[PDB]
């Protein structure tokens, strides 16, 4: 159906590990849109075709407010399209390089349309496994969308390929390489909740050996500025035991979520 010479091409709009994404409008119905472009020598190279259907299946039929649409796509001998929603102001890591650091009245909202998006998600028995602030994307009334599906599954589940960059985002069981399901996602959840309010995500660290020592032994602390209610939210989810993590429900109802929060469940 679709090629690329249906396309007028724009700006960068980002560059990841595989993906080059740009702005770019459809020639006959002036729609706007991103193009993310991958390339089929880096992507045989790594093996990873198989995390592209995946991304293409999952994400073209779900549909949700807080989750970013994929319409379709098309390939051409050295490189394969995907044709996403754009979002029009961009990245939560770009606001929180901004301003170093979310209010809890900007944290909670978040994190209330994240549990949202992903109660969604584990009802088709779907996890992410890659929730972090580069993939999470913002729409025209700033409201947050989940993207980047690549490495999304069904559940349960064990890993068959290499982790690749960060640890900060990923769980006991996941960076062990053991068996995970839907609670990996919980737990970046809690990751994230810290990081909005701190600045930075709570097991950082210099090294990769290290991150993978902090991460296993549940080794974080709370700056003063942290209020008890926050911590209390982050405790739970940051457990080492998958199943000592709170249900989404139980997030989204959770005290300090309710008194901060300017969205519903
Ligand atoms: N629909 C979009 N609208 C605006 N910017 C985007 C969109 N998709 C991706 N980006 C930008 O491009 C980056 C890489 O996209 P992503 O889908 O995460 O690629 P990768 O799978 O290689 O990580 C994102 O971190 C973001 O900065
Ligand atoms: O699920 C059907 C589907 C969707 C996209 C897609 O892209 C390619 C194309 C070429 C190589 C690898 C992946 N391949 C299959
Ligand atoms: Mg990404
Ligand atoms: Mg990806």
């Amino acid at each position: 159906q679709w090629a690329l010479e249906d396309f007028e091409i724009g700006r960068p709009l980002g560059k990841g590990k595989f993906g080059n994404v740009y702005l770019a409008r459809e020639k006959q119905s002036k729609f706007i849109l991103a193009l993310k472009v991958l390339f089929k020598a880096q992507l045989e190279k790594a093996g990873v075709e198989h995390q592209l259907r995946r991304e293409v299946e999952i994400q073209s039929h779900l549909r949700h407010p807080n989750i970013l649409r994929l319409y379709g796509y098309f390939h051409d001998a050295t490189r394969v399209y995907l044709i996403l929603e754009y979002a029009p102001l961009g990245t939560v890591y770009r606001e929180l390089q901004k301003l170093s650091k979310f209010d809890e009245q900007r944290t909670a909202t978040y994190i209330t349309e994240l549990a949202n998006a992903l109660s969604y998600c584990h009802s088709k028995r779907v996890i992410h496994r890659d929730i972090k602030p580069e993939n999470l994307l913002l729409g025209s009334a700033g409201e947050l969308k989940i993207a980047d599906f690549g490495w999304s599954v069904h559940a349960p589940s064990s890993r068959r390929t290499t982790l690749a960059g960060t640890l900060d985002y990923l769980p006991p069981e996941m960076i062990e390489g053991r068996m995970h399901d839907e609670k990996v996602d919980l737990w970046s959840l809690g990751v994230l909740c810290y990081e909005f309010l701190v600045g930075k995500p709570p097991f950082e660290a210099n090294t990769y050996q290290e991150t993978y020592k902090r991460i296993s032994r549940v080794e974080f602390t709370f700056p003063d500025f942290v209020t008890e209610g926050a911590r209390d939210l982050i405790s739970r989810l940051l457990k080492h035991n998958p199943s000592q993590r709170p249900m989404l429900r139980e997030v989204l109802e959770h005290p300090w979520i309710t008194a901060n929060s300017s969205k519903p469940s």
